[PDB]
């Protein structure tokens, strides 16, 4: 076969613990190119007479190029040897070891897991396990506190077009007085972008990171929203933006003034001195020449403890966790012990980093806990909006993504459909709300955490940044009830199937032609089919399905109870419809 | 070509920073399925109308089965964003990025490299980059103070064949005496075994981590070896065991003596009661059945400071290195901080840890500075000792192993020929001086620190342990004074010619017939093309030398002068001869 596509590395996101005493070795090798997979394993310090253990890697997914075998090595001197035996189509058989290739088991090597420490063991909070996550983009939610807003603001109507420049404002004391709502649809936690206080409008230029910035309230009215959130069963989240801060940073102004002579020069990154200039800047800043958002040197001990001194104030706050705005930008030191300290004062307090590629390097388990998934969103955009893209590739494209990083993560990535850095996804959808509605029931049953964008469960709709920023539709009468009872409901169904918070997800269905994709949940002995006819016309289509996962599953959204028939069921799927069948177990 | 070879990460030693604006990137693919790779980069936060920057990678090797280029990225925004472009045989342009491959640059995505923090450049001490390491086993090497020989030494022979629990009395006031003898060698530093008090042979199972063992020394004899040492260019290495304890340990005994009342319970890892038996655990040790040693959590933090303390103490003593056993059973995050610790006392300190399998994850640059190159040995076993393999097989599992680690880790790897766990290299090679010679030669001019065995300078053979500590020869007639002279001369080039130690390594010809092997050492304009004639008879081989790196090269062993004609170089080696050919720049 082909050898010089296989792989795999005792070590990230194909070999890690799941459990102190069980590790989950993942191997990559060429699509069709492999049909069977065992790994042969025993304790590192056994005898090379004795007989390894066996155990089974199914096919855990395939993508575009790949194929994906994932087993589980029990291991109970929490160390262990292993090495792989690869059966192909033909039937004939290979060793794949440390040291190579090989008919031989012997000269075929053995990888090694050194050893399995608790504390490296990918850990998040339980709750986010099961979360829905809601962006708040304050200056826009609701203006609850007319005497905080800025001036010339412009009026709240649902005919508004928002400028680079314009203003609403939106507030925390809104926020609260909004809770009612929130809590209805069901949302257990808010994701707040920045809201700390800051000069500028998109508040991305800290000026103090231990004040609520003015227009939006103060520690008071913060520590009310937590509680009356907390209280209600939602959960905060601060927008932490600890990579550059701004040109006004009690910090940074000192150096505009006493020069080399002030005691937080090293704190940004200067060069040639003395510190100031029109457009033109001696000081590294966020992105290209940015002078309003001098670089931190989170490096430096010093300019490290302030960060986190603000991290802990926030933290006593009783905030549940924090969003990282350019994250990757800071060295990973800081990171790791940014996760200690935030552990060790909340255990449960949630930290995504925000990353726009490979994230894996943050999500080994001392890092982050996840990042927010741009990978699902392109995907999802492709197929629902666009249709650039084929169920065949949304499916490879899933597929390749959630073999990217260690399941931990893989399950909590933060899943969005838009953001206030673009388009609203209606509007992507070209006003297709049937499209909308299908994408929306997709994120809503996949693998990850649900996040949706203030608005879209009311149908708002804008074009991209700063379009996507209007002001939330209050008005019931100017609202999309229909759309919002639909958020509701999976919303719902999320919480009473287990299967599509804690379970693993496998392809069931795939047409390029028919445009219809299926996935499966599956958990214990539960089981939640998912069937998405991505197309406007009826259609009809036959899927596998063995009686040992069960012969009858009922359509959660409907109530219709489908029967197998010997491995098949038929299913006719109405324009844009899906389906989420429930096993019963 | 075959993609699915193509192989290729934004991290680990496939994309790491040489320095705070180069980044160093590397490419795999089936062995001659790529024939051009170039890197197409700029700034990650550039435009897209914005033109793109070129590199272009050279082959930098080639294993059994894959090609390794490599192409060092000049990044001065410290930010950059790379796709790589592919060239096969029949010239097919194929441009590999973080999405995929494509004959369309934008279709492939691009790969990222967040941002390249000064702290995160692997980074090791200047003098270990050139050294030229000794293991010494105290117990055989030098007697010279027999008022601690314990009762029952044996007689210094040179025919003395030492039993699996012999004695000789050999201890450090020895290794003081006989410093006059490494310094004429012209080694760097002295590596000992376990020289802590412990009840046993080997002292694995260290008693107290606060003083010698009174059969070797104590503190001032510690010390003044260490001035003395010091004082002659030779750096102090101890070898400290972290990952367990000696079953006499002054906390272990307090367990083993007060069941779970034990204020030191947590120090490690018991089940239940009662605390042990003869032939029983009920606490985890090192490997199997092995009471003697019980297991330390390192995970706990006092269990953790308490080392530390130790640590800082024989710091303080004036040492310069650590050797560590079983480092790769005890987490990531005490190495990490015990790197940073270390650094912060000695910023010249040299950590190295002993792992049997891919060491990657403890050679990223927070953790150790390199580990056991047990690669090397293996490799040069069988091809001087045993002619298990020949010279292409030789060639690649350098090649390959080479590019385990980033560049930093393998030029620092300890290439030991044996050890005090193995077989003397002359027994390997059945007492044939021919082919250890040239093993030595090759083992003095490749890649990696060169580890001396106390005594294989002088010819001193042995089989397996425990004959391989075989008293230290130091009666000058019985010696191999014709090695000994050998030896030092290599050392002396290799100090003499910046390649030798800080420069990259290269395959400049391999022979499967001949089984002759020539590697090129280099460091900006200068080259050390070292040929290897691995057979009985009088070869003659022809050498690739296109006139740009050279047109005459001198052979530092014996003094010949050749020149290369028309990108042509004929030379004659004898039967095992080595030839280090300097390009006189
Ligand atoms: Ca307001
Ligand atoms: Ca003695």
């Amino acid at each position: 076969m082909l050898l010089e596509a296989i792989f795999h590395e005792a070590k990230g996101s194909y070999a890690y613990p799941i459990s102190e005493t069980q590790l989950r070795v993942r191997l990559r090798a060429k699509k069709g190119d492999v049909v069977r997979c065992e790994v042969l394993y025993a304790d590192r310090y056994a005898s090379p007479e004795e007989e390894l253990a066996h155990a089974l890697a199914g096919k855990a997914g395939s993508d575009e190029r790949f194929d994906y075998f994932e087993a589980l090595l029990e291991c109970s001197t929490k160390r262990v040897k292993y090495v792989f035996l690869l059966t192909g189509p033909q039937g004939e058989a290979v060793y794949f070891g440390e040291t190579g290739f090989s008919a031989e088991r012997s000269k075929a090597g053995v990888f090694q897991y050194a050893y399995i420490h608790r504390s490296e063991v990918f850990t998040t909070p339980e709750w986010a396990k099961e979360a829905v996550i809601y962006q708040i983009f304050p200056e826009r939610f609701a203006n609850g506190d007319p005497s905080n807003d800025p001036p010339g603001t412009e009026q709240w109507a649902k005919d508004a077009r928002p400028r680079h420049d314009s203003f609403y404002g939106g507030d925390l004391k809104g926020v609260i007085d909004r809770l009612p709502y929130l809590e209805e649809l069901g949302v257990t936690a808010l994701y707040f972008t920045p809201i700390f206080a800051s000069p500028s409008h998109h508040k991305y230029d800290t000026a103090d990171y231990l004040a609520i910035d003015p227009q939006f309230g103060d520690l008071p009215t913060f520590r009310r929203l937590v509680d009356e959130a907390h209280r209600r069963g939602i959960k905060i989240i601060l927008d932490a933006v600890f990579n550059h801060a701004g040109d006004q940073f009690f910090a940074f102004r000192d150096v505009l003034q006493k020069g080399e002579q002030s005691r937080y020069k090293d704190w940004f990154f200067i060069e040639d001195f003395p510190v100031s200039k029109t457009s033109r800047t001696n000081y590294e800043t966020f992105a290209v020449q940015v002078p309003a958002m001098p670089k931190l040197r989170t490096e430096n001990p010093e300019v490290k403890e302030y960060l986190f001194d603000v991290a802990r104030f926030w933290m006593e706050q009783g905030i549940d966790g924090w969003r990282l705005d350019v994250a990757n930008e800071v060295d990973h030191a800081f990171w790791r012990e940014f996760r200690r300290l935030v552990k060790s004062l909340n255990p449960d307090a949630l930290i995504v980093g925000e990353i726009w590629h490979d994230a894996s390097g943050w999500l080994m388990g001392d890092q982050f806990d996840s990042v927010m998934n741009y990978l699902f969103r392109e995907s999802v955009i492709r197929f629902f909006a666009t249709g650039e893209i084929h169920a065949e590739r949304f499916d490879a494209e899933l597929t390749r993504a959630r073999m990217l990083y260690p399941e931990q993560a893989a399950q909590g990535l933060w899943n969005l459909l838009d953001s206030h850095d673009t388009e609203r996804f209606l509007t992507s959808c070209g006003g297709n709300e049937a499209k909308f509605r299908l994408a929306v029931l997709f994120q809503m049953t996949y693998l990850g955490t649900p996040l949706i964008y203030y608005g879209d469960e009311i149908g708002m709709a804008g074009a991209t940044d700063p379009d996507c920023k209007r002001p939330m539709i209050w008005e019931e009468k100017e609202q999309n009830r229909g759309l919002f009872e639909f958020y509701k409901e999976l919303i719902r169904l999320r919480h009473r199937l287990a299967s599509l918070t804690r379970g693993n997800v496998r392809s069931w269905h795939a047409d390029k032609q028919a445009n219809l994709y299926a996935f499966v949940r599956t958990v214990q002995d539960q089981h939640v089919g998912v069937v998405l006819n991505n197309r406007g016309e009826k259609q009809t289509v036959l899927l596998q399905v063995p009686e040992s996962g069960g012969k009858t599953w009922l359509d959660c959204l409907t109530g219709e109870e489908v029967h197998g028939k010997q491995g098949q069921l038929k299913l006719t799927l109405r324009p844009y419809q899906g389906m989420i069948l429930w096993n019963g177990r």
